[PDB]
């Protein structure tokens, strides 16, 4: 099918040609859920539409939540400590600037030994064996060790906060226990940077005073932002190491390019994150009417920022927008949003990206994957493998 759907594990595999019908023949394309009119929304497909609506903060709010279900703050029980990524600025501005503070070069440059070293042990395990399953072994697991360091979580405790980390990602897609350990394992770190600080995140918003005094409105943000790096940092860096690797496979050529030229690799990792673009769609909620081209979308609707669409929009990128090319380096991706919210992940995530992909090609570079045997994660806006069967 052509026709607009949110996305199910089935549709996952290939929902290309439906942004190409809505980007040529209704770029702003209006919902009318059958069962409930009341809901519509509208759906943004081309880049120039979504470039200009992530960075229009005004007129596109995050405040109302980020999924195109009306009443969805209310409903999950958020209105009163809503996590930033569902902040609008001025509130936004001053938590982002405390948080920033953990998301610094040397906060990126700090852990990459550590990401390295789980790749190559979890790559000589798989080639050993002959292969098995590479999400499994290893883009699962990988992602929730950055997480662990950017929230400052002393590695003798990674085991423990990983299994948490498993049990929300996949209730995310239902995780009590694992919600309730993660509560209380941060309300205990969080009291103990009190007089301990270190360069995380956590620290930097305790250091700057937030949550003092059992008060805790502050407790609740700095748990809230917990959360949003644990279901945020996860799947998102498992959609793009595993995305990644039937468009490695199907594309020898390129394989090539990054054989022979190494130094290729970061620039690789950027077209990889616009055709994987982890996070193919978030919503956003007009807070006026806003006329794009002969459509005026009314004040009060969700707005569908397909992310995914813009990334391969062959007005931005050209015919062969669908085609990996390691040389692209494309402009302005959408893969981390833009503007106010940009992800403060994006460094953290390429690189990942780049250990990954060096020691894929370093060790494993006669690997072979089935597109038809991946297994794609459930929910409609984060495309992520759970499967990804791989030979070596
Ligand atoms: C490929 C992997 C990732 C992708 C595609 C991704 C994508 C995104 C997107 C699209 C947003 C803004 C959401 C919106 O538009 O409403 C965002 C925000 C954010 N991301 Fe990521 N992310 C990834 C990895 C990470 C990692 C590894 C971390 C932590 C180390 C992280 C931390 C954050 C945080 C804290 C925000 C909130 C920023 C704000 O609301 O001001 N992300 N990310
Ligand atoms: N890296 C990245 C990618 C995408 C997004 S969008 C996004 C939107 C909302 C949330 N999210 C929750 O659903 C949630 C539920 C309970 C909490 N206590 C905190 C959060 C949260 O951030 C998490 C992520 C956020 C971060």
């Amino acid at each position: 099918s052509h026709e607009f759907q949110l996305a199910t594990a089935e549709t996952w595999p290939n929902p290309w040609p439906m942004y190409r019908a809505l980007r040529d023949h209704d770029p702003v394309h209006h919902v009318v859920p059958p069962q409930r009119p009341e809901y519509d929304y509208y759906v943004l497909s081309r880049h120039a539409d979504v470039w200009s609506a992530a960075r229009d903060h005004q007129t596109f709010s995050s405040a109302q939540g980020l999924t195109v279900n009306y009443g969805e703050l209310e409903m999950i029980g958020l209105h009163d400590t809503p996590p930033m990524v569902m902040q609008d600025p001025p509130v936004h501005t001053e938590f982002r600037k405390l948080v920033s503070r953990g998301f610094t070069p040397r906060q990126v440059e700090t852990v990459e030994p550590t990401v390295r070293k789980f790749v190559v042990e979890r790559l000589e395990k798989l080639r050993a064996n002959g292969g098995g399953d590479i999400v499994t072994e290893l883009f699962k697991p990988l992602p929730s060790m950055v997480v662990a360091h950017y929230l400052g979580v002393p590695e003798e405790d990674w085991t423990q906060f990983d299994g948490w980390t498993q049990a929300i990602v996949a209730a995310n897609a239902g995780a009590l226990d694992a919600v309730g350990s993660m509560m209380a394992y941060f309300t205990g770190l969080i009291e103990r940077r009190r007089t301990e600080p270190a360069d995380d995140a956590i620290s930097h918003l305790v250091a700057a005073g937030v949550g003092a005094d059992g008060d805790t409105a502050g407790t609740l943000s700095i748990l809230a932002f917990t959360f949003t790096m644990v279901t945020g940092g996860n799947d998102t860096v498992t959609g793009m190491l595993g995305g990644s690797m039937p468009l490695l496979h199907r594309r020898p050529d390129q394989r090539r390019l990054l054989l022979d030229d190494p130094e290729g690799i970061p620039d690789a990792v950027e077209e990889l994150l616009r055709l994987t673009s982890p996070v193919q769609g978030l919503a956003r909620t007009t807070t006026r009417d806003v006329t794009i081209g002969d459509t005026t979308i009314p004040a009060g609707r969700r707005v569908l920022l397909l992310y995914g669409s813009a990334n391969r929009d062959e007005r931005q990128y050209g015919p062969d927008a669908a085609e990996l090319d390691v040389t692209r380096c494309p402009r302005n991706i959408l893969t981390f949003s833009h503007g106010a919210h940009h992800c403060l992940g994006a460094a953290a995530a390429r690189m990942q990206c780049r250990v990954a992909l060096t020691e894929l090609l370093a060790r494993c570079p006669d690997f072979e994957v089935a597109e038809s045997r991946i297994v794609w994660s459930g929910g409609s806006y984060v495309r992520r493998p759970l499967s990804v069967p791989f030979r070596v």
